[PDB]
RNA sequence: AGUCGCUGGGUAUAGACCCGAAACCGGGCGAUCUAUCCAUGAGCAGGUUGAAGGUUAGGUAACACUGACUGGAGGACCGA
């Protein structure tokens, strides 16, 4: 929960997919995507925060599951999703 | 009966019959050899090996980590 608020709003309506929409896929891996990047500045300067590294983690494994579902549903709708956002590097 | 000479034998102090040390001390001369240093120059054919690093393709949540290409380290190797 690093995200502001504005954050999360502002990420939102450029992944959603219809007026109103917070649970797609592509919302949820933006969202975890965003706070993923911001908490790698956190552990350069906190190398010893291991119990927050559990948290970071967990959305890691989050984002890949959420990204093999979308796999298994429309991988053109995952491929443009990565391809915005940059992952699976 | 001493005393002063002269000559000779002996003695004392002197190198004291001649030659001969290892050494000791004083004043000088030497670092064109050599030992260390200081400054300023010069030399080291040829052939190997293949450190760190880099780039790239992967890979990682990121750091990592892997391959290839490269790179050219070393009181390193063989050898004038
Ligand atoms: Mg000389
Ligand atoms: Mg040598
Ligand atoms: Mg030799």
């Amino acid at each position: 929960m690093a995200l502001s608020v504005e954050e999360k709003a502002q990420i939102v309506n450029e992944y959603k997919q219809a007026e109103g929409d917070t649970g797609s896929p592509e919302v949820q891996v933006a969202l975890l995507s965003a706070n993923i990047n911001k908490l790698q500045d956190h552990f350069k300067a906190n190398g010893k925060d291991h119990h927050s590294r559990r948290g970071l983690i967990r959305m890691v494994n989050q984002r890949r599951k959420l990204l093999d579902y979308l796999k298994g549903k429309d991988v053109s709708r995952y491929t443009a999703l990565i391809g915005r956002l940059g992952l699976r590097r």
